[PDB]
């Protein structure tokens, strides 16, 4: 008893991952991986844009079934959600100016004003290690904000997933006098393991389809055929 229309929330402010295209139309690598497994599923999907820290609070209210929106298997996630298996993996980066001293400690960081994406594995780290020791950590609606800042000068620094500052921000004309400002944060506790479709605890049919959908796509070459459009490493990690 899968419903007719699976109704797949994610945050449009995340390129490669999530982003929506000249006419408004949804693109990037978690929507090809939706809409494949969609396909395999044999549902019709229904992509629903919404804030990143609205997502897990639709999912519980039924406003939509499942999250696609580079959403990390955490620990603590689990207690609330359910997750289907990983579909790539995620680290942590900060970003700042070419040639900047900074780097991701508190010594670099204190009085300089950090942003972080609201509801983030990202917002959780810099607010438990870096606000309260005197780091301005500022908490922000979606990712775009956070760059437009960042390149306006109010900000310093900027931490989120690796590969989006990469691939959306870096590699962009508007990212080419910014760099990574030391290597990927790794915190178990924080940033948990790979990225998953977020789905009700309860909806156990749900995520059986999507991880065998998952699984058949990866068997057959279609996830390195869809990853190579956007990356030419391998995204998965494994
Ligand atoms: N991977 C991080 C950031 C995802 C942000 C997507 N808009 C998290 O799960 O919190």
């Amino acid at each position: 008893a899968l419903p007719q229309t699976v109704r797949i929330g994610t945050d449009t402010t995340y390129a490669p991952f999530s982003s929506k295209d000249a006419k408004g139309e949804f693109i990037g690598f978690d929507i090809d991986l939706g809409n494949e497994m969609c396909k395999r599923m044999q549902v019709k999907c229904t992509w629903v844009a919404s804030d990143f820290d609205a997502l897990i609070p639709s999912l519980k209210a039924k406003k939509i079934d499942a999250i696609i929106s580079s959403l990390s298997i955490t620990d603590k996630r689990q207690q609330e959600i359910a997750f289907s298996d990983k579909l790539y993996a995620a680290d942590s980066r900060l970003i700042a100016a070419k040639g900047s001293p900074i780097q991701p400690t508190l010594e670099s960081l204190k009085g300089k004003h950090v942003g972080v994406l609201q509801g983030s594995t990202q917002e959780a780290y810099a607010n438990d290690n870096w606000r309260t020791k005197g780091v301005d950590v500022v908490a922000y609606a979606n990712q775009d904000l956070i760059y437009s800042d960042l390149t306006a000068g109010r900000l310093d620094a900027a931490l989120q997933d690796e590969v989006a500052a990469s691939e959306g921000f870096l590699k962009q004309p508007a990212g080419k006098e910014y760099a990574f400002a030391g290597p990927s944060v790794k915190d178990k506790k924080y940033f948990g393991d790979g990225t998953g479709v977020g789905l009700r605890k309860d909806d156990t049919e749900l995520k059986a389809a999507f991880d065998k959908a998952l699984t058949e796509l990866r068997q057959d070459g279609t996830y390195d055929k869809m990853a190579k459009k956007y990356f030419d490493f391998n995204v998965y990690g494994d």
